[PDB]
């Protein structure tokens, strides 16, 4: 349980990590671009999107707490494979990969995405890090400019 799930997140940071590091030494020794924006129709509804089913996620998270494979794991993982693939749309838009690695919600995402597909591979009711999701809500103020409410 304590290294079962967090395995994952583990190797998939340090996966991630390696592939920076060789990426930069064979340096050295786009769409998504336009998806990942500011007043963008196609950005503005992306990012309000992954906030709400965030929010979702976070809400059946407490159900999963308060209860202490399920129709709400199957729910999760719909929520996960939307946020990993904006995590790589995200990613391919990112200028830089060494510097994207390390942001807020990159980590966010890897101490609840692999570790939830672990989860629901072997059917397990691990509570998991999937409050780090609650992190999404830093994204409000944005939104909120978006909405011109702000």
């Amino acid at each position: 349980q304590w290294y079962s799930f967090l395995a994952s997140s583990l190797v998939t940071f340090g996966s991630g990590l390696v592939v920076i590091i060789i990426y930069r030494i064979v340096l050295w020794l786009d769409w998504a671009g336009e998806l990942i924006s500011g007043q963008t129709t196609t950005g503005r509804i992306l990012v309000g999107l992954v906030f709400l089913l965030s929010i979702a996620s976070l809400i059946i998270y407490f159900i999963d707490a308060s209860t202490n494979s399920s129709t709400t794991q199957q729910v999760d993982l719909a929520f996960n494979v939307f946020f990993m693939i904006y995590f790589f749309i995200r990613f391919v838009a990112a200028n830089d990969k060494l510097w994207f690695w390390v942001e807020l919600f990159s980590f966010v995402d890897y101490f609840t995405i692999p570790p939830s597909f672990v989860a629901i591979y072997l059917d397990r009711n691990w509570l998991g890090l999937r409050f780090l999701r609650a992190l999404r809500l830093m994204s409000i103020p944005d939104i909120l400019t978006y909405l011109n409410v702000l």
